[PDB]
């Protein structure tokens, strides 16, 4: 909060991803993969 550190751009997944979390408070919720994230292509 502080700034308020809204953190969440898009990034590449090259050829597998290490995704590693410090939380006490159970704040991220999830994770979204695809191409165009549009509703053209099919995402997960």
């Amino acid at each position: 909060h502080v700034t308020k550190r809204f953190d969440n751009p898009v990034l590449p997944f090259n050829d597998g991803v290490y995704f590693a979390s410090t939380e006490k408070s159970n704040i991220i919720r999830g994770w979204i993969f695809g191409t165009t994230l549009d509703s053209k292509t099919q995402s997960l």
